[PDB]
């Protein structure tokens, strides 16, 4: 038993993380086979920073002023090419640490691993959501652009994250790994609306699900509620609208412990019109939305 | 900026996790050198659970009894011991992929990074903090024993827990790497009291001066206190007592924030005293106390 904010295993991904240097600017890259990704905005200067042409900086540049490095050796830069807001470097080596991996796009409400990195470097691993406002709670300072977000299917790797900037709220913003930001977020240094950023409804049922699991039952009560009645008290508090696919993607848990998915609808319409009154669940004083599912599905199940 | 519970990245430690077979019972070991540690509860029948005798269990057990397995290549066991609650078999192949690395004895209130194990497979990683009782609120299911957690100092990594029980509180309880359990527990099936867990005071203290830094300052005040005031409530709601070393490893966020710590300690003071009346520190409804003040420092400076 126990509830834990748990990370993928950040190993095949350390792997590929390398640094990438263009003129005074370094960020992180990722060599998949014989090509490094990374955030187009390394071919930035500080003057161009408010509003860059991009294909003109990047026409000033050649190969060789791309610096692909890997611990402490250097790769050989024989091609470059800009696909959306990211840099794809063509290196002359195959990364012997490549593993099986897919390039995806996941949805809003979807949890992955983040792997932190400086110049090249991995310094620390932390699970995250993409909030429904196509932005990340991240934790990223100088020097963590190009740091990937991951999901791993037993050996596979499905790279689904890029990190690109720092919103002024706090907030982080970056693309898939074909360069398409998630989000009406543009790589300029201006001010850019975050969105209003609601609750994943789903994400804290199945966390309430994996409460009821894990022997916390405080919050349980002898109430029900419709889809329609419950979705007021969502739309009242900024909570994502639950759908009939919700429902049916917590069948699973709610066979697990035999309570009917609109029962706990009843239990979290209660405790959002009540709060928790001091109390905690799963050792938190709030109602988290970071776990999906198929997360506390795993986590309570025990998939490696 | 942003603050996340971080794990260091476990790619060294998923190239030393092995499985081990003895008998009928499946759990992890860590693969350093020409050496498997794991706990020595892998040699116990479901019959003796509740008070095997160890020295006579490992008797009646052969090095051909112990089965050693890396993902799919058998190790050859050569020796077997036992070194307090660890086995460490002894095998004919050191691990290839040895990180540098120390067994450490960690302190109460001390931080580390966990892998979860099953069947010798990496599942995912979480940071968490040994509790002053010598416990860990971990996240294990069956299966799990072996287990390690560690800390990272730029290429070494110092093992210092070893997974072996869970407690009927839904604590868990585990051994340092010399088989030394933390804490008065002991591998046996029997109830074991756990024992009184306050809250790491510096580490609350490290925490809200990693809330000042990224944003949040809501809760600093007009006042300050004295160590002597300040620990009539810190031992009021079970707060570890705050030392002058406290007070000096604290010294490094105080210039960084121009907060002295006293200043500091009566903000904790008034949100002991008085809630978060419905506000959040850091994303939070509660006072954190599993980040050390060098967790808040490498996570606010970027150290990889
Ligand atoms: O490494 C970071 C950074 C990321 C982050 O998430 N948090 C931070 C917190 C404090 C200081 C820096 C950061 N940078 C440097 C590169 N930056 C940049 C440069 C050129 C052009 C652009 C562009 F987005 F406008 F394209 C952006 C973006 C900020
Ligand atoms: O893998 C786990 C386990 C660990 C955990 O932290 N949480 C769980 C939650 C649900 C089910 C199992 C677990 N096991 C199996 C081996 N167990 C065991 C066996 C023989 C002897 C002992 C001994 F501690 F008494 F020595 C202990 C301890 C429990």
């Amino acid at each position: 038993s126990g509830f834990r904010k748990m990370a993928f295993p950040s190993g095949k991904v350390e792997g590929c993380m390398v640094q990438v240097t263009c003129g005074t600017t370094t960020l992180n890259g990722l060599w998949l086979d014989d090509v490094v990704y990374c955030p187009r905005h390394v071919i930035c200067t500080s003057e161009d920073m408010l509003n860059p042409n991009y294909e003109d900086l990047l026409i000033r540049k050649s190969n060789h002023n791309f610096l692909v490095q890997a611990g402490n050796v250097q790769l050989r830069v024989i091609g470059h090419s800009m696909q959306n807001c990211v840099l794809k470097l063509k290196v002359d080596t195959a990364n012997p640490k490549t593993p099986k991996y897919k390039f995806v796009r996941i949805q809003p409400g979807q949890t992955f691993s983040v792997l932190a990195c400086y110049n090249g470097s991995p310094s620390g691993v932390y699970q995250c959501a993409m909030r429904p406002n196509f932005t990340i709670k991240g934790s990223f300072l100088n020097g963590s652009c190009g740091s990937v977000g991951f999901n791993i299917d037993y050996d596979c790797v499905s790279f689904c994250y890029m990190h690109h900037m720092e919103l002024p709220t706090g907030v982080h913003a970056g693309t898939d790994l074909e360069g398409n930001f998630y989000g009406p977020f543009v790589d300029r240094q201006t001010a850019q609306a975050a969105g209003t950023d609601t609750t994943i409804t789903v994400n804290v049922l199945a966390w309430l699900y994996a409460a009821v699991i894990n022997g916390d039952r405080w919050f349980l009560n002898r109430f029900t509620t419709t889809l329609n009645d419950f979705n007021l008290v969502a739309m009242k508090y900024n909570y994502e609208p639950l759908t009939q696919d919700h429902v049916d993607i917590l069948g699973p848990l709610s066979a697990q412990t035999g309570i009917a998915v609109l029962d706990m609808c009843a239990s979290l319409k209660e405790l959002l019109q009540n709060g928790m009154n001091g109390r905690t669940i799963l050792g938190s004083a709030l109602l988290e939305d970071e776990f999906t599912p198929f997360d506390v599905v795993r986590q309570c199940s025990g998939v490696t």
